[PDB]
């Protein structure tokens, strides 16, 4: 098994989604349901996560804060 | 008003991709937004509106120019 690593580009805590920045690669969509932690995502937090293919494209899963 | 841009890429198996806007952020587009008989292809110039969907801004009313 492996994981992706990056940092929260932005996360809107009213809307419930944002994107993760991956150095050299595409941003990855992240929904609030993908957050494994106690607290919500905030700009700049480094995260480990995996990418799953949703109906409308890739998105983050199992997002943990490093 | 309508935005204008050009197809950056469109995954023709899954039905999604992005429209690039000059000096602007990319806009996500889904095959259901296409106002025409044919799919989107790289480099096609398009007009479109932006509406709010499940992933934020997405293209709507996409017409090939």
């Amino acid at each position: 098994g492996h994981m992706q690593r990056g940092k929260v580009k932005w996360f809107n805590n009213e809307k419930g989604y944002g994107f993760i920045e991956v150095e050299g690669g595409s941003d990855v969509f992240v929904h609030f349901t993908a957050i494994q932690g106690f607290k919500t995502l905030e700009e700049g937090q480094e995260v480990s996560f995996e990418i799953v293919q949703g109906n409308r494209g890739p998105q983050a899963a199992n997002v943990v804060k490093l």
